[PDB]
This record gives C-alpha cells, sequence and structure tokens, in this order.
C-alpha cells in the first residue's frame, strides 16, 4: 500500500519493499555508502493498524551486510515511522552494529537517522 | 557458522526471545517482554552474519517486533542490533530503538533508546 | 569564533553559546518543546583544535531542565560536530534521560537529532 | 538533594571518573578512559537535577569530555546522559554518544554509541 514501493535516503541508497498483510515487510536495500555492494535482504515488521488520526505508522527494519558478493560483518536496523500523504516519508533513526572482539566491544555500534522519500510511480 | 543463536533467550528483565536461525541468514521466532503495553508473543524477524570472521569476534544480527497481536496494539516497533557471543556462557548483547507512532508535532519525543543482555538462563 | 553566537534547530529552539580558549562552552539554551520555559544553564566542551582539512569539530553540552520556573526532572547531551563557512551548522544527535523509578528505567531514554543554524550578525 | 554524586566513580571498562556537584545543578571534575585514543584526564562538565522528585525516582543528570589535553587529541567528544540512584550499592546508569570530527562525506558514520554504568567500586 502506502509502504510498499522503492524508496531513496538522502545517501541515495536504494529501498525496495513489500509490505504484506500480517505486519511483514520484505525486500532489498542497496546502500550508496561503505563496505557494501548490490542487494541484501532485508526483513521487517510494520503496525498493519494504525492510528486513524494524523499518526504515522511504527516500523522497522534489518539488513545484514552479507551478499554473494561482499560481508562486511555487520547489520543495520532502522527504526521510524512512515508518514503518508502525497509526498510519502519513512523517518527512522538506526543502529548499525559491527562483530567486534570483546575488547574493542564497546566501539561496535554507530547510530544515525535516515529520512527516506517514495518514488516508485 | 557453528551458530548456537537458535534457542530460548532471556534479558534483565524478564523478557522471553524465542529465535531460529536459517542456514542462509534468516532470524525468525516470537518475543515476549515482560514490561510495556504488551501480552503474549509478537512475530519478531531479523537477520545475522551467517560467515563471521575468524577471528574472536562476535556475530553481527539484528531483528525488529511490531507490537501487535491478537490481544493489544501499543502503535510501536522495536529493532534491536548487537552481537551474539559464543562459548561457555552464550550471550547477546544488544541497544534497541523503540519508535511509536507520532503526529508530527510529537515527532521529536517518539524514539526511545536502550540495550539488553540477553542470555540462556532463566530471567 | 565559529561556535560562539546564536542558534536555532529545526524546532524553533534557541542556543546561545560562548566558546572558551579553553575548550569550554557555556551559554543558554531555550527550548521551543516539552515541560520547559524560559531560559536553562548550558555547560559543554569542544575540540579547541581541530584538523585543518574539512573536518568538523567534535562538540557536546548538556542541559538539565530544572530553572527557577519548571523542573521537568530530566537533562539532555547533544553530541555532534561544528560545520563552518559561510553557512555555519552544527549537527547534532542527542540523549533525554527522565528520572525515573527502577521499574520503569527501560523506558527513561529517548533518542532524536537536531541541526543548528548560526544567526548572530 | 542528598547528591551522593560526588566522589570517584569507576565503570565496567575501568574508567576513572571524578565529580564534584555543585548545590544549583554544575557537575565538574576530570575524566580518565581505560581504553580508546586517550592518555590521563581529561576535563568533564555537566549538569544534574539539584531537586530530583520525592518519589523513588533516580536523578537526572549528564556531562561531556572533549578528549584533548596536553598529551593527545582524539578530535572527538563524548556525552553520557543517564540518572544517579542512591542507596546502599550508590549507580550512576548512563548511555553515551561519541562523535569524531569528520568530513561531510563521513558524517554518517561518525557517531558511536553505547552504555556505561558507574559504580563507587575499584575496576
Ligand atoms: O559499511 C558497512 C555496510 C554498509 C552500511 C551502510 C549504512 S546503514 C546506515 C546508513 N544508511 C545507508 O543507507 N547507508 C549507511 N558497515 C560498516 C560500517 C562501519 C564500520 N566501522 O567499524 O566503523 C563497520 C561496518
Ligand atoms: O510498551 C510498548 C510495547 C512493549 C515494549 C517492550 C520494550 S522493547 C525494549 C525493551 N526490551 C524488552 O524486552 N521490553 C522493552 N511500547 C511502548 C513503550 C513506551 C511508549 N512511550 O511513549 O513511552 C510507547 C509504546
Ligand atoms: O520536556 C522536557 C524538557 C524539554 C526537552 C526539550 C527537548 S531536548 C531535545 C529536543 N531539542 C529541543 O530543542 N527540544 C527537545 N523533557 C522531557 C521530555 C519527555 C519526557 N518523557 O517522559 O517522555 C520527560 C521529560
Ligand atoms: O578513543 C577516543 C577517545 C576516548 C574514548 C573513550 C570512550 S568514551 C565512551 C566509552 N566510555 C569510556 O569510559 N571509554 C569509552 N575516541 C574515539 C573512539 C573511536 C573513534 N572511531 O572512529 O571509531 C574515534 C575517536
Amino acid at each position: 500500500a502506502g509502504i510498499t514501493g522503492t524508496w531513496y535516503n538522502q545517501l541515495g541508497s536504494t529501498f525496495i519493499v513489500t509490505a504484506g498483510a500480517d505486519g511483514a515487510l520484505t525486500g532489498t536495500y542497496e546502500s550508496a555508502v561503505g563496505n557494501a555492494e548490490s542487494r541484501y535482504v532485508l526483513t521487517g515488521r510494520y503496525d498493519s493498524a494504525p492510528a486513524t488520526d494524523g499518526s504515522g505508522t511504527a516500523l522497522g527494519w534489518t539488513v545484514a551486510w552479507k551478499n554473494n558478493y561482499r560481508n562486511a560483518h555487520s547489520a543495520t536496523t532502522w527504526s521510524g515511522q512512515y508518514v503518508g500523504g502525497a509526498e510519502a516519508r519513512i523517518n527512522t533513526q538506526w543502529l548499525l552494529t559491527s562483530g567486534t572482539t570483546e575488547a574493542n566491544a564497546w566501539k561496535s555500534t554507530l547510530v544515525g537517522h535516515d529520512t527516506f522519500t517514495k518514488v516508485k510511480p
């Protein structure tokens, strides 16, 4: 529906997702930055029964940076909300964790925020 | 990847995390929280590195849970991001972001941040 | 210098700061949202000797939401960087912690991001 | 506010946090980290609620440290945000954001996030 489609964030990354009736999110992610290449599988969940007011729809998805081409031994999870309308938007904040030794654990997680704009005409 | 990830885990709050790890990187299972606007199990989905590095690094992973089942809907979603550490006392160290569906006016206070540690030992 | 002055974020909040030679930041903050009113004291620290390349200047500051008018029993810390030039900017990500009982501790911290634009002509 | 905040604290990493709490809400002291690009003490400044609620809520506080002294400059700053809990075994539970000075091209990977727990007991 509103979430299903093709999106892009401020970095130029590509986000193609499909929203299922049971609240499931599946698709592929293509990052424009970092030790990444081509498409990576993504999986998430969303509130399939949001508030009818002016509230956004809570959702989230994960991407392990490993495919048949590269492995950055890391995973990112995006958490945010879908805001519908003429100009659909997905505002997120993310956590990127890397696999590290017990000694380097304190510096294993980066935090950021991505804003997605919908395309798919 | 000798993933001992599969199994039933518990966090410091007493929440029950049940997961199965697929050979290709998929994570699936149910989540039951001991705190907050929730009851019974909620479906969760995630991904993990099905080929961690040879050194002694943990296995990166993450998963999400929209807080809605047949009993309630807290109009929220939580994503956990972290790493699995195998061994005698296996553990999953994570940090999470909980986003609530809100109006544009309240978007600034829509996301909580925390951290949970899961072990295979009772709450 | 570059940091010293008056700033505003996307929410309409007011940030008046002075950068000291020893890396100290002092000033007042006025929030446009939340259980807040008037001016609150702020204190921070910044990298007083940044890289001469195109890097930003690392900095941070804290505000306890308590003054002679209100007390929201909370404190926010902003962490980010100052990016100079014609259009000065301060990109931050913040953590807002509230005082809570041990039972409600898991939901004591909100996270967000504020972008500041400089004014003081 | 019976602030037992003042004193020397240590975190799970072995870092030493020394602070003095002013009657009006100010926090000042030095910070020494056992990990990372750092050595010796670094000046820190912060604020805390000098009038917490009457119930059993913790005392909200926060502080910053730019990582530059006479020995090194890691071109970074860390802010800790959390709450003080008094009692037999006093503790300061916090979460932090570490921002590195970077170019616009690397801004997306400039901030690390974690959490530290400070107690008055040796490392
Ligand atoms: O490079 C890797 C994998 C690609 C990460 C892309 C990130 S996901 C959040 C943000 N949104 C995007 O669309 N793209 C970026 N990961 C990685 C990064 C840093 C470190 N590190 O140690 O700093 C280790 C692995
Ligand atoms: O209560 C709800 C749903 C359940 C959330 C459980 C959280 S998931 C992170 C942490 N780890 C656990 O095992 N359990 C907790 N969500 C919610 C919470 C707060 C707000 N709020 O506005 O503050 C809105 C919705
Ligand atoms: O309302 C209060 C105090 C004012 C907070 C202003 C925040 S600081 C980050 C952001 N940037 C701004 O310029 N303004 C906002 N705090 C508070 C908020 C929420 C809760 N809560 O429980 O949800 C408790 C206390
Ligand atoms: O090494 C530096 C300076 C020292 C940082 C100490 C951190 S403060 C949070 C945590 N709590 C502690 O007590 N100690 C650690 N900073 C730095 C670290 C990583 C990167 N990086 O790019 O990954 C850049 C600068």
